[PDB]
């Protein structure tokens, strides 16, 4: 599907270039703006201007597109051409790996965690169970990004 249902802004908190397999890929640490998520990535950083980080908008508005809402014959246009992956700076598939969220024993971890591998990139995430919007192993594998829009 492309059936919504989540979008949020971030601010980079730290950058961690440990393992330069490619100079343009680094670990990052981020915090979301509209809500309360705590995030780690290992991701292409050439999207950012230089060293410093910047504010993103991650989206798990589902993408679609294994099938034929676009492979029908469109997806050639103004989704690209003068537009780009810029209306959606990046977009990819992956695998979520996760328990019930809890690993405390009894506090029933008030933030559901998530771990994601996506196109060879990685994330490590925490947020409230409803708020993370990814109870399933198969929801936030649908993954999309852009700059902030302000």
């Amino acid at each position: 599907m492309a059936g919504i249902l989540f979008e949020d802004i971030f601010d980079v908190k730290d950058i961690d270039p440990e393992g330069k397999k490619f100079d343009r890929v680094s670990r990052l640490h981020c915090e979301s703006e509209s809500f309360k998520m705590d995030l780690i990535l290992d991701v292409n950083i050439q999207i950012y201007p230089v060293d410093l980080g910047d504010k993103f908008r991650l989206v798990i508005a589902s993408t679609l597109y294994e099938d034929g809402t676009l492979d029908d014959g469109e997806y050639n246009p103004t989704d690209d051409r003068p537009s780009r992956a810029d209306q959606f700076e990046y977009v990819m598939y992956g695998k979520v790996y996760r328990i019930e969220g809890d690993e405390t024993s009894t506090e029933a971890a008030t933030r559901l965690s998530a771990y994601v591998s996506y196109g060879g990139l990685l994330m490590r995430l925490q947020g409230d169970a409803n708020n993370l919007h990814g109870f399933e192993v198969d929801s936030r594998v649908y993954l999309l990004m852009k700059k902030l829009a302000f």
